[PDB]
RNA sequence: AUGUUACCGCAAUAGUAAUUGAACUUAGUACGAGAGGAACAGUUCAUUCGGAUAAUUGGUUUUUGCGGCUGU
């Protein structure tokens, strides 16, 4: 038995609006703000998840 | 050489001031019926020139530093 696997989160998010007033940001919405296309930075350690927020600022 | 000496300086003046290209993006937009297709900015490397440099890479002279070879 197999099945094709789509999570429910998947179903559940909206359809991204490419002409929308209120609508998710994207990539380039953020990259927009501070600079433009090569000046921009790309911030990891914000952005995966750990058991403490502060051990995403922490050092390997 | 202008008493000497020493340091820190100023500047009359002399010369000197980097070549060329393409990678994102601005872009698949302005534009164009389409075919197709920008650029100012903002980032990234390359060529060439100039000046330095031995960390490393590589070459090279003086090594007679260590170990070893072949004799006459």
């Amino acid at each position: 038995k197999r099945t094709p696997f789509i999570p429910e989160s998947v179903k559940n998010l909206k359809k991204y609006d490419p002409e929308d007033p209120n609508r998710r940001k994207l990539a380039r919405d953020i990259e927009a703000e501070n600079g433009g296309a090569g000046v921009f930075n790309v911030n990891l350690k914000d952005k995966y998840l750990l058991e403490d927020d502060e051990w995403k600022n922490d050092i390997m």
